[PDB]
RNA sequence: ACACAGAGAC
RNA sequence: UGUGU
């Protein structure tokens, strides 16, 4: 085609201008690939092309009907020059300086006239990829940036424009303004191109170029291996259950039964039908109201059988005296900050009022006597250790036995009721009714209980009410460091964002909050002050007047706290009836020993940021803006108070039911003629209810499945849109917008990520493991053998796999062409043989369960403790093994040998059950999972391996539907969901799909690798055993429970387990994650069976004419959707139509259990503009993602060691909340409890020297040493944490620090050690590392630079990668929270900070005067080059910065947003030191950098490098995609900084 | 109190 | 108990 057309209405803009990029993708269908015969020798290519397919479409029209021949040395380029087909010197163009840079041509150099050149280049790109697809149009402007850059400006009025062509089969990437029609032609040019390629390099060797020696080795390792490799195949299957080899060739030979699949089609489809007939009411004729109706009584029958159900189970009793939150109403007014507990008076009458008045009578009376010490704290001996040399001799260590530490002499009936309540419950734990008492906790509550506080208390209470306290203590601190922060953006719209920070700082929920995370503090510092029988540890809150008492249990695990306040010295208290009981006692408020656990504590530690991220998210969302003043709505309250009790309780029931309102308030978008069924959730509501907020919760979820029930969510077309009208807070029941009721379902997932792993919530993962496994069919004739027609569970039909299979075939060739084995093959080999063995060798965890753990007897004196891969790797590494391709065959024999599968379990949590295998099994599924991989990347429509498809698919769906149905069309939708996904796949399915689509070299080895599967040895905890078999009591209630007890002592045998044994035994069933892109291609032959089917159906009519819809499918690994879009022809075909494609959806939930697939009750089906795919909600043109998912964790304790990374961590973490929806106003507001929570964890409610600290800190502002850096409101998140520490270099003094640190230096940073120290010492003496390794490293430097050359440069290479500061933290588990919390107590003050140097150590004051030493000394500033260096993005750095001034003061104006929501991303902002002069043109840019010698080694100190490997970790040294109105970083900025606002 | 249709914990 | 003299 012509030329002028593609460079026409393209505008110049004067000159030196690109494009930005431009992405176009596959959208389109082709219609097919025509005949491409190939004719070998002549010394050149001659090609056939076929007559191409003709199709309505009209796409495949510009391809060359004919035969074209190409001679030879053109051939390696036959793709460049065939898809470009039919699409100079450059000093013609413009005078030539001769520089050097002359005798290259662009592909084409013609002018277009007009004065302006528009030079294009042409590229092309084979990987199937967006990487390589980036990289190729990056490198071309790269490699002709100079002559546009400078050599068009010298000449008269300059004009140029550069463009490249960069053209994928997957997709099309040009700055070049280009036809859709010509896009996807070029695509289909480079598909015949490929095919043409493929077949020239098959037929003949020296068509395809010459390539790096590495990868010509790594093809060849890999070949020879699956050329030698074998399994022994006879005892694969032998050892293992049904494993023969026989299943592979009649799944690849015999063709299915299309008789089979056509008549068991029809029969699963009528039954589909009558299914749908019967649940939703069609048939005989009614009116939509009468079957709501009816619909409305069997879901109310259904919520008073539940309701019947749990009342039986229950203890009938109408009202319970507990409280929902276990902490006093109290809001002292804050005093002076002080640690010091003083006598004062009035502790004489405590003595009558019950026992806790005897406890709190004899504690202060020992303060009195002086008995205790501690009593009063002196900064000053303390500041002295902070800043003394020689440390060791001025510590105190005698003082850490004795601080604060009574003994009461208490009488006997205090001590029972304290038994009672849990305090030193051993002594007397049978005695008289503490049984009652045990007895009574576990009692089931009824779900008609009296839960009427609850909802008093969310609708009307004192939360969100100015305390009026203003200026106190800990809020003139948090103020003082907020203003000392915003320093280097001192401006207004900071101030305005500030006080509303501030505002929202003092409500009486947030003092609350800052009190009892300044108790959790204290309690998590109190964990390791263990103290002996009868002795307690006093307390005082460093800013407020409460007294704690704080008894520490032994080995951590639960803490026991008494709260004490003089009753005039509580100022207010909260209104609300949820709150425990509090004994009145004289003058003094007490409390009784509640109790929290080890993790308890870090829900409470991050209570206010969590509270305060709450009421800005619920005030943004409710339109309030936040430089307004305004009385809290009622919805905010009742959000806010929901928060709230959610945080306090932290129970898992808890959250499920508010988690589960999603699947029962998403079906109120069911379209007709189904009707909404929320009552399918009422089969995982069958917990018990054991609070009374868990009572009102399940009260207020089954109200909300009524609703739905009654009445759905109608669509209300206002305007070229949809806008559902009736949304509704599912707990709340009030009306609200679209969004608002999205998030209310994420309201849940403010618990603690993490609770615990005890031996009574264990024991449900070995019932989830073990009830699938007993569902195992009787013979094995259904299990991939034959067809079934009718499976049940665990059983899949052959046929329909092997349709499933051709048709992911047929659409993998659409598009990728012939020959797509080819190329899949020579990417696996390439893969596997370019990979080493210690490329897997980092730590994540393994497992040492072998055949001597398998008997209980020899196992009960030791204890299981599980090593890291990286042993392992050293010990291969140390036999002599170092490539990847040479292991694998004696992991294979070795787990032969053992014949069955080595797992260990975890239990952990999720907003789960883990499984972690051994070496040995590892590596072989490491091999099989990257073969899926490679496969799976072939698949148009998946995710797990093509991340960039989730928000392509369902966009591109429309665009599809526009050319191929015109306007008006309906779209129909299905979100889809699966059920026992892990448990419910047996692996021979999995060998059939994955084997299906390799060449035959590799099925022997995925069979042998994946027959391993069916049997599993996988041990339970050593414990639960313990507790097993030590009681030896048959009494149960669970009948699971009794079974596992009878399974371990051997009464009756099962195959489940065996006596004796620590092991549980599995044979059906994959495992989590383990099996996870070969299950993703099984789904996705699955879901592509599904579409072919779908368009089959809808192509047949419904009586006979021709239905036109478009299918589009998405699908993971679990989630998946099916998206149909229809045009009816008439109105009254529209009602037909909508019912054939509810039929045609419904057909899936029985068509899934034909590929071993069972759809779960999860699932919504027949939405109309409604789709949903991990957890992402697309409706219509109004994408919605829950931005309280991302606000919830943007505050998480930190482990690193760094005290810099801290802030990374945190700016990683408010980055995840503007993606998430957030403007820039709530995520400056997140950064501001960011920003609280780091000085939280810094001491400012634990050390007593912090104002000191504060006031050293604000003289010399620098980060790894406690200061927070804070964004610019205006463009909050956007900017990582590099553009904020180079405008502090800028616009502050670190630049002094920077500018002698390197500028000014002949011859930084700080480690903490979370964690223990003898487990990595332990660690290191295993390895097999040499003690001299350091000096190994200086000569030969190559070692650090050059991955591997021979043996002897590994385990230097191990050890210098074990030796990152990184490593260390990843030792450590989620153990060490608690340890950061309490850390606070001497951060400050002792010496705990190691300068990045075991001889030395300094604490953080010390630190900070060293630096004020160190002060005085620096001269000049950043020298221009070294912005450069150290901030090489410091030009667009400049850029933004200047692009941010004009948004400088807070006017502007209100306008209504228009919901076009869409997702939209914004692209905004030295290796050749080490390839050229130390290791084997552009030699000048060595002197461009101006430092250092010309030698590798010695080189004296350029800077404070005194080892190789600091140099080369020192020398190792962001497209953040946001979601808004579609229309560009100015405009951003005017736009998504608040709903409905617009910044001037 | 703590988890839990008692197999822990104190 | 890098624990708050
Ligand atoms: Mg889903």
């Amino acid at each position: 085609m012509n030329l002028e057309v593609l460079c026409g209405r393209i505008n110049v803009e004067n000159g030196l201008s690109l494009g930005e990029p431009g992405l176009y993708d596959q959208i389109y269908d082709r219609p097919g690939l025509p005949d491409l015969d190939v004719t070998v020798d002549a010394t050149g290519v001659t090609v056939d092309i076929g007559a191409v397919p003709d199709s309505a479409s009209q796409l495949g029209s510009s391809i060359n009907a004919g035969l074209i021949t190409i001679q030879l040395s053109e051939a390696y380029k036959i793709n460049h020059d065939f898809t470009f087909s039919g699409l100079r010197r450059l000093s013609e163009v413009f005078p030539i300086t001769h520089d050097g840079s002359d005798g290259m041509t662009p592909a084409v150099i013609h002018t277009r006239l007009d004065g302006t050149i528009v030079v294009v280049e042409f590229s092309t790109t084979r990987s199937h990829n967006i990487g390589g697809l980036e990289a190729a149009y990056r490198t071309k402007i790269e490699k002709y940036r100079d002559p546009i850059s400078r050599r068009v400006d010298i000449m008269e009025n300059p004009r140029v424009f550069f463009g490249v062509i960069v053209v994928s089969s997957g997709g099309v990437l040009s700055n070049m303004p280009l036809t859709q029609d010509e896009a996807e032609e070029l695509m289909y040019r480079f598909c015949i191109a490929n095919e043409i390629y493929t077949k020239a390099r098959s037929m003949d060797a020296d068509i395809e170029l010459q390539k790096s020696e590495e990868e010509l080795e790594a093809i060849s390792r890999a070949l020879s291996f699956f050329s030698l490799f074998e399994p022994n195949i006879e005892r694969v299957e032998g050892t293992f259950p049904n494993s023969e080899i026989k299943m592979l060739e009649q799944f690849l030979s015999t063709p299915a039964d299309v008789d089979f699949i056509t008549k068991t089609l029809k029969a699963k489809e009528v039954e589909a039908y009558a299914d749908l007939c019967d649940s939703h009411y069609l048939k005989p004729e009614k009116t939509i109201q009468e079957r709501l109706e009816i619909n409305r009584c069997e879901a109310i029958d259904k919520t008073q059988d539940l309701l019947a159900g749990l009342h039986a189970r229950s203890n009938k009793q109408t009202s319970l005296n507990r409280g929902t939150v276990k902490l006093p109403p109290w809001l002292p007014k804050p005093s002076s900050e002080s640690i010091d507990i003083k006598t004062d008076s009035g502790f004489g009458s405590l003595m009558d009022h019950g026992a806790y008045g005897e406890l709190w009578a004899k504690c202060l009376l020992d303060v009195s006597l002086g008995n205790v010490e501690g009593v009063v704290s002196d900064p000053a001996k303390e500041l002295d250790i902070a800043i003394s040399d020689d440390p060791e001799k001025d510590t105190p260590k005698e003082a850490k036995i004795t601080y604060r530490r009574f003994k009461p002499a208490l009488s006997s009936s205090a001590r029972q009721e304290f038994s009672l309540q849990g305090v030193e419950g051993k002594k007397w734990k049978r005695m008289a009714a503490n049984q009652k008492k045990e007895k009574e906790s576990h009692e089931t509550l009824s779900p008609f209980l009296d839960v009427e506080d609850i909802g008093d208390f969310l609708t009307f209470n004192n939360l969100l009410t100015d305390s009026r306290y203003g200026d106190e203590s800990i809020q003139r601190a948090v103020s003082i460091l907020l203003e000392k922060a915003s320093a280097m953006q001192d401006t207004e719209l900071t101030h305005a964002l500030n006080d509303s920070f501030k505002r929202n700082l003092s409500s009486n929920v947030v003092q609350w909050s800052l009190w009892v995370s300044c108790l959790a503090q204290e309690l998590a510092s109190a964990l390791k002050q263990h103290c002996r029988a009868g002795e307690f540890i006093i307390k005082k809150l460093k800013f407020w007047p409460i007294y704690v008492i704080i008894k520490p249990t032994k080995s951590s695990s639960h803490i026991f706290y008494s709260l004490g306040i003089r009753k005039a010295d509580v100022t207010r208290r909260l209104t609300g009836r949820v709150f425990s009981d509090t004994i009145d006692a004289g003058e003094w408020e007490l409390t009784e020993f509640k109790s929290l656990k080890t993790c308890k504590l870090t829900n409470l530690v991050n209570l206010p940021c969590t509270m305060l991220n709450s009421i800005a998210f619920w005030r943004e969302k409710l339109g309030v803006a936040p430089w307004l003043v305004r009385k809290p709505c009622s919805e905010l309250r009742e959000q806010v108070g929901l928060t709230f009790l959610i945080s306090l309780e932290d129970k898992s029931k808890t959250e499920e039911i508010i988690t589960l309102t999603r699947y029962t308030q998403m079906e109120g978008f069911v379209s007709p003629p189904m009707l909404p069924k929320p009552q399918k959730m009422l089969g995982k509501l069958d917990g018990p209810l054991r609070t009374k907020l868990q009572v009102y919760l399940l009260r207020k979820h089954l109200d909300c499945m009524v609703r739905i029930a009654s009445q759905p969510f109608s669509l209300i077309p206002r305007e070229g849109r949809v806008e559902w009208g009736g949304t509704f807070h599912a707990i709340s029941g009030r009306s609200t917008n679209l969004e608002n009721m999205v998030n209310s379902w994420y309201i849940g997932y403010y618990k603690n990520k993490e609770e615990s792993t005890e031996l009574n919530a264990l024991g449900e993962m070995y019932k989830k493991i073990v009830e699938m496994e007993e569902d195992k069919p009787s013979s094995p004739e259904f299990l991939g053998w034959g067809d079934t027609d009718s499976p049940k569970k665990h059983e899949f039909s052959r046929s329909f796999l092997r349709a499933a299979c051709s048709s992911l075939e047929r659409e993998i060739a659409q598009r990728h062409g012939r020959q797509w084995k080819q190329n899949l093959e020579e990417r696996v080999l390439r893969e596997i043989g370019t990979k080493n063995i210690l490329d897997l060798a980092s730590m994540k965890a393994t497992s040492n369960f072998s055949k001597d753990w398998e008997l209980y007897s020899e196992v009960q004196t030791k204890e299981y403790h599980r090593s890291k891969l990286l042993e392992k790797m050293a010990t291969l590494i140390e036999k002599g093994v170092m490539w990847y391709i040479d292991a694998v065959g004696q992991a294979w024999k070795a787990v032969l040998d053992d014949g069955c599968m080595r797992i260990c379990l975890f239990k952990k949590n999720q907003h789960r059950e883990i499984y972690v295998m051994d070496a040995n099994a590892r590596l072989v599924q490491f091999g099989v999972e990257t073969m899926a991989r490679c496969v799976c990347e072939l698949s148009p429509h998946e995710t797990v391996a093509n991340p960039r498809l989730k928000n392509s698919i369902i966009e591109n769906h429309g665009l599809k539907s526009a050319r191929s149905l015109g306007p008006g069309s309906i779209n129909i939708n299905s979100s889809n969901d699966a059920k026992k996904w892990n448990q419910g796949h047996y692996t021979t399915k999995l060998a059939l799909v994955l084997c299906w689509f390799m060449p035959a070299k590799f099925h022997r080895f995925i069979w042998a690798a994946i027959s391993m599967f069916r049997r599993k040895k996988m041990m339970v905890d050593l414990r639960f055993l313990a507790h097993l078999s030590s009681k030896s009591e048959s009494r149960s209630s669970d009948p699971f429970r009794e079974a596992m007890t009878d399974a371990f002592h051997g009464n009756r045998d099962v195959s489940w387990m065996d006596k004796g044994r620590t092991y549980i035994k599995t044979e059906t069933g994959m495992m989590q994650g383990i099996l996870h892109f070969t299950s993703s291609l099984l789904h996705s032959c699955v879901q592509s069976f599904y579409k072919s089917y779908f368009v089959s159906k809808l192509k047949e009519g419904y009586m006979g004419e021709s239905i036109s819809g478009v299918v589009d499918v998405i699908e993971g690994s679990d989630d998946s959707a099916i998206m149909i879009s229809i045009r009816p022809k008439s109105d009254m075909d529209e009602v037909r139509s909508r019912f054939f494609v509810a039929n045609l959806l419904h057909s899936v939930k029985f068509l899934n259990p034909l590929f071993g697939i069972y759809s779960s009750e999860k699932s919504t089906v027949n939405t109309v503009y409604c789709v949903e795919y991990n957890s992402e909600f697309h409706f219509h043109r109004h994408l919605v993602r829950p931005t309280l998912r991302w606000i919830a964790a943007s505050h998480q304790i930190s482990e690193t060691e760094a005290l810099a990374s801290r802030q990374e961590d945190y700016s990683n973490l408010l980055t995840q909340c503007l993606e998430g929806g957030a403007s820039f106003s709530l995520t400056y507001l997140i950064q501001c409890a960011q920003l609280l929570h780091h000085y939280m964890l810094l001491g400012l409610c634990l050390h007593p020297l912090f104002g000191t600290f504060m006031g050293m800190l604000i003289s010399d502002p620098d980060p790894a040493l406690g200061f927070f850096l804070m964004d610019n409101p205006a463009f909050a998140g956007g900017a990582g944490f590099r553009f904020n520490l180079w405008r502090a270099c800028k616009t502050t003094d670190l630049g002094r620090k920077y500018a002698y640190y390197f500028n000014e230096i002949q011859g930084h940073s700080v480690m903490v050690y979370w964690g223990d120290r003898k487990k990595y010492q332990a660690l290191l003496n295993r390895m097999g590392l040499p003690e001299d390794w350091v000096e190994q490293i200086d000569e030969n430097p190559g070692v650090l630079y050059r991955r591997a050359a021979n043996k002897k440069e590994l385990l230097l290479k191990l050890a210098e990668k074990v030796h990152s500061p990184g490593v260390t933290s990843s030792l450590s588990k989620g153990h060490v929270v608690p340890r950061v919390v309490a850390a606070g107590v001497y951060l400050l003050s002792r010496h705990c900070f190691r300068f990045s140097g075991s001889t030395q150590k300094a604490s953080l004051i010390k630190l900070l005067m060293m630096s004020s030493i160190s002060a005085m000394k620096h001269g000049g500033s950043l020298n221009p080059n070294q912005e450069r260096m150290l901030f090489p993005q410091a030009q667009e750095y400049d850029r933004v910065c200047t692009l941010l001034e004009e948004v400088e003061h807070l006017t502007g104006k209100f306008v209504v947003r228009e919901r076009n929501i869409v997702r939209s991303r914004i692209d905004l902002f030295a290796e050749d030191l080490v390839s050229e002069v130390w290791f084997g043109e552009w030699d000048k840019l060595r002197a461009s950098f101006a430092w250092l010698s010309t030698d590798p080694s010695e080189t004296l100190r350029d800077g404070p490098f005194l080892s190789h490997v600091q140099f080369r970790n020192f020398i190792a040294h962001r497209s953040v995609r946001l979601l808004g109105a579609p229309v560009t970083i100015s405009q951003v900025v005017r736009m998504n900084f608040f709903p409905g606002f617009s910044l001037e």
